[PDB]
């Protein structure tokens, strides 16, 4: 008892506890253990950082406060220190010798309790080279007589996996379940708590800043629970408005340097648009635009839906956008996609879906259950989520993948969280989940028979509801049916490819220059409205690279200049040189 | 009664420990009382109490408040969820119920599958019912377990394997909230291996992991939605008269689950689709949150009666249910008003209206 | 990484948990990250907050080392704690937070040095740093929720390209001193060029610096015959091309040679039939030019007509002539849906699963060779 408890009476004298805050039934039931005859040893069990230690120290600060019951009245709480206790039983016998003293001291005081923290610890505390002759059956035979009093306390997996192993140890604990708070109770415990916190860091927190605190702390950080979590939020908020007087900011921390906290923290892009973040908002259907020529309805639903996410009007808990891209192929579907991520400075999450052909994939998804081969992989999709819980999600050709996949996306789509094979869960509410198909396409180029062409407008559509689920459709934001590329967005492909190549020539340090009319030239060889604009890229690399290839790698054009491209008009040739 | 309840829901001790620390804490707890001198024996409601206490789980309760929130239960519920009134008249008399102490002898509070067409208040109903009781939500979505070889993942690793230290989250779950609703959705599209774990419980309220530990379902409001038989009701027939395909609707249910797992359900509650009264309604709740998500940025709305109207005219999808009402409310209201609140006049402030006229059925804005 | 400083320091200087934890994919600069707060709490780069603090790395095998007789690593953990309890001024960093979640007495298996140490974390006494990649995190280290509890999490990211050039400008002085060779800045903008576009195993600061040091230690292997040099941009080319196997710039040699006379080698293998030698020499002469596609093969091409014809001979003499392996691959053994499995391997939790998939195994082994699909009709 001289070193190796410290006496929590004495903490609260010196202020060395932080006030506990309500928790009225739970410390009335931990008094009302202590008061048994036998096995008068509470056994605080609840999840971790819930205010278990802080129940268990409160209870030695309210003694000190004398608004306790005038039955633990003068009775002192010692935290049990079992590093120091074990530090030198090196020899035989040492540790029982010290433990046994500790224990006949506690039986003669009869006024302490002896709180042991983490006490799922002592299931061992040295059989080296010996058997159970260890704490776990030292501390045995005292708690069934009822001479001694212990405080436990240990989370719900600590307990179920090493606590519970010993039932004779268990039996001489009372369960108590420490639930997690609601949210007035947690608001309360921080207006009582935020004093200290204050004086820590020289801050002021307004009333409206601990709300939001509380609020943005329960929707948007799901790895801690509350009366943790939001005490964590009100911390680092201090010590950010504390590193502040650098530049003389001694004022109070109102609700927008919670939000920063909650933003930093749970990596969300929040803080409201505001400086150039609204600049680039506003401009990003140009900035696509510019990109991808035609289709733009798609760039304006993107924009709209990334938008009302960082407008404050997304979805209660959804991904930012669900949308089902379908067309023709090389109609700029995954280009798209890509070039958004791109503009947004994110993470582009690309899966490819026709790898998941068969069921069984979903494992490769979500990770194998317990007890199997790839249980300690995980899952690919939620790991990468959890990894980069700010970037867009791309599934490319997902009618390629096995139509029972798709529940996955279902629940993802609805809920935004997706559970792998340990129980955790990712947060898609920061995600754009982007899908691209060509569904719709094998039906819509069809061949009418009959005397009056009909209307196939319609069987996009059809294909596409045959394909998926009405339910898995019931999620969707929108589906955007993509159009084949006209001409003129022809010729604008064209100038982008020829852009793209001017860049390669670049890279080698000779220029390029296409006359317009050869232009126009390679757009009306090229063009095929079946096949989108990939045999534009074709015919391109196919007239100017090779020929570009051969002079540049044969001398003509080695350290070269100026590629003179133009067209005649007796055989619509190109003209080359230096 | 001591005994009687210790044996009955206490299942971690032994009778002679179990019913001595009833005794002894029934005895603390009196000895305690008297701060005010209240000195008495040790009446039957006060053992009830204790054991109550102890076994996590509800007592006799038709005094207190939660007398009165189990009175109002249903419309508080019904002012959430429109329509669809049976589903939420067997859940609350469920939970009366067992309540009443007049329950089942060791099953769960209820044992609910929900099927219907998609888009409706299945899942929406129990999370409404869970926050309504203020007790805890455990969500399962089945569309994770297309394995049979997932169950290992429900109930955890036997031992001898890799996995086994973790143990299963549904047990985990369940040891951890004894009192709480469960929800498993899309149970059909789960592997039909894992709908025998639910006949078990369902069954007895237990569940043994791979710890040997005991799960107590008792407490437990078993919900599981699906989507499964909707083909047929909204599968039109060939001929002059379509027919009702309820009766295809329950083959449908009854080819997917076994006739044992049929019988261990209290009900199956259809959904039905929802009516353009309901619509109207839900286009309403609808407006009401997006109203609070404006005034959380500082910005009131008013949106006139005939623009709901409209709304709900252009929205109105029967094969959808009730979510085309969100898109519909999301493009027509939230695109301006996003440009408004990022690049436009509400940028701290509000008094946007939005009225409709009828030459163009167009919307109004601005402050 | 000022932010990411800032991010530490402002968790450093919390009242509860005041533990930052890095937190980032291998090689990005977790721990180069803790060490330079170090040197610039040496060199006063630092807010006064952090001024005059001493950052210690702890070594876990020094601290169990000879830790017999039960209570040795106890008393000696103890005597640590109490030494930077005093301090009070002091923060310990763990290179290797997931490792300390186990220290011996296995019989019990218990007071290990994480329990251990959750008392001093959750009152805010002392304050340590930790360390870790995102999977031993993930698997090891959050599945102790009271002790991920007790940390705080902080996402080290990959950085930018200009970043890593910064980077490679400042930590170039130590690798000059080393090799005695000189980097020109264009060299340095062709490394991490060159290491983004090609070297896919690694991550930006770790793999552009290790072109770096590579190339500097070659050079420094050149002078055999005295050949003191500048690592120009052309040794950044060769050394990241003997990772990506194809060089770019060393095609100025008889590589030109043989992309040259590429087609009538092979025609003298292959008779008629011009059309694909013509189109294949093409392909690979706009790959090796620079010209080719960015992101996709090098040639994507579909050979049809009747048997017997060279179809599959033209393949091989290609292969053989350009002096690079053939993957080749019969559809015909894939000629069921679920064989696919073959060639990307078995989902996790079941029994091919640690095997792998053949195409994506060979492709990797091979990053440079000429893939030949025979049959591809009977798939
Ligand atoms: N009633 C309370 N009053 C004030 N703070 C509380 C209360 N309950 C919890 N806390 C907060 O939680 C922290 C203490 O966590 P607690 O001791 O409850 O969990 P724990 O013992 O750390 O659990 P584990 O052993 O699983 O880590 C304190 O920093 C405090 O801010
Ligand atoms: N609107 C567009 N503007 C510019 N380039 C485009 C456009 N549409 C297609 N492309 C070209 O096609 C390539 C990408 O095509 P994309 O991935 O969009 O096809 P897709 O719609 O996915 O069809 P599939 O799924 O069948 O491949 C780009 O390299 C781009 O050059
Ligand atoms: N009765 C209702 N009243 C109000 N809103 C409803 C109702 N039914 C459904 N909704 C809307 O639908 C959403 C919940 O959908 P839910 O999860 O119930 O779909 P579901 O029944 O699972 O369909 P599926 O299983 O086919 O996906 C809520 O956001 C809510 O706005
Ligand atoms: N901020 C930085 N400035 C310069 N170089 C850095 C920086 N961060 C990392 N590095 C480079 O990375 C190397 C050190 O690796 P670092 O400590 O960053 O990660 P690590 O220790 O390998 O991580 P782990 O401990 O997980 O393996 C150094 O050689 C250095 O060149
Ligand atoms: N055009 C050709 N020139 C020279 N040899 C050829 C030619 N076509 C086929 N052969 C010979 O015939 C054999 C079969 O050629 P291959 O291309 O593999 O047939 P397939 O097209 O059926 O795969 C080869 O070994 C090759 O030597």
């Amino acid at each position: 008892m001289e070193n190796f408890t410290t006496n929590l009476n004495q903490l609260a004298r010196v202020g060395g506890i932080d006030p506990l805050i309500g928790r009225e039934k739970e410390l009335e039931r931990a008094i009302q253990v202590l008061c048994r005859r036998r096995k008068n040893n509470p056994l605080l069990v609840g999840e971790s950082g819930v205010g278990k230690t802080a129940i268990a120290e409160g209870l030695a600060w309210r003694i000190v406060q004398g608004d306790v019951p005038e039955v633990m009245a003068d009775c002192t709480i010692y935290s049990l220190d079992i590093g120091s206790l074990l530090a030198g039983t090196k020899y035989r016998g040492d540790f029982e010798k010290r433990f046994k003293a500790l224990l006949k001291q506690l039986e003669q005081d009869t006024n302490s309790i002896l709180f042991i923290d983490e006490i799922h610890t002592i299931i061992g505390a040295g059989a080296a080279s010996g058997g159970q002759v260890d704490a776990a059956n030292l501390i045995k035979p005292l708690l069934s007589s009822g001479k001694i009093r212990v405080i436990g306390s240990t989370t719900y997996q600590e307990f179920s996996n090493i606590f519970e192993k010993d039932r004779a140890l268990a039996r001489r604990f009372q369960k108590i379940d420490i639930t997690e708070p609601s949210i007035e109770e947690t608001v309360q415990i921080i207006n009582g708590l935020k004093p200290k916190y204050e004086a820590h860091h020289d801050v002021r927190y307004t009333a409206k800043a601990v709300r939001a605190a509380v609020e943005l702390a329960v929707k948007y950080i799901n790895d801690r629970h509350l009366p943790d979590k939001a005490i964590d939020v009100i911390d680092e908020a201090g010590a950010r408005a504390r590193l502040m007087p650098v530049s003389k900011r001694k004022k109070t921390v109102n609700v927008a340097d919670i939000e920063s906290v909650v933003a930093r923290i749970a990596r969300i892009p929040e803080k409201s648009v505001s400086q150039s973040d609204r600049d680039t908002l506003k401009n990003l259907g140009d900035r696509l635009k510019m990109l991808v020529f035609g289709q733009d309805k798609a760039i304006e639903a993107l924009t709209e839906a990334i938008k009302m996410a960082r407008a404050g009007l997304g979805h209660e808990h959804k991904p930012v956008g669900s949308f089902l891209f379908a067309g023709p192929t090389g109609v700029g579907k995954t280009e798209v996609t890509v070039q958004l991520s791109k503009a947004l400075g994110i993470e582009l999450l690309r899966f490819d879906m026709s790898e998941y052909m068969e069921r069984h994939t979903v494992s490769r998804l979500i990770g194998a259950p317990p007890g199997y081969v790839g249980f300690d992989q995980g899952g690919l999709l939620t790991d990468a989520v959890i990894k980069h819980p700010h970037a867009v999600l791309l599934l490319d050709e997902i009618e390629k993948a096995h139509p029972d996949v798709f529940n996955i996306l279902l629940q993802v789509m609805d809920n935004g969280t997706l559970t792998d094979n340990n129980g955790r869960k990712a947060d898609f509410r920061n995600v754009v989940l982007v899908m691209t198909t060509n569904a719709g396409v094998r039906e819509t180029e069809r061949k009418s028979i009959g005397l009056i062409h009909q209307d196939n407008s319609t069987d996009a559509m059809e294909e596409i509801k045959k394909i998926f689920t009405p339910e898995f459709r019931n999620r969707l934001d929108n589906i955007i049916w993509f159009d084949h590329l006209s001409t003129d967005v022809i010729h604008q492909v064209v100038d982008k490819f020829i852009v793209e190549l001017q860049v390669q020539l670049d890279q080698k340090g000779v220029s390029l220059e296409v006359s317009q009319e050869a232009r126009n030239w390679l757009a009306e060889k090229g063009y095929d409205r079946a096949m989108g604009a990939r045999p534009m890229a074709r015919v391109i690399q196919d007239n100017l690279k090779k020929p570009l290839a051969n002079e540049l790698l044969f001398g003509s054009l080695v350290d070269g200049g100026q590629v003179t491209v133009a067209l005649d008009k007796e055989k619509n040739e190109l003209t080359y040189g230096f």
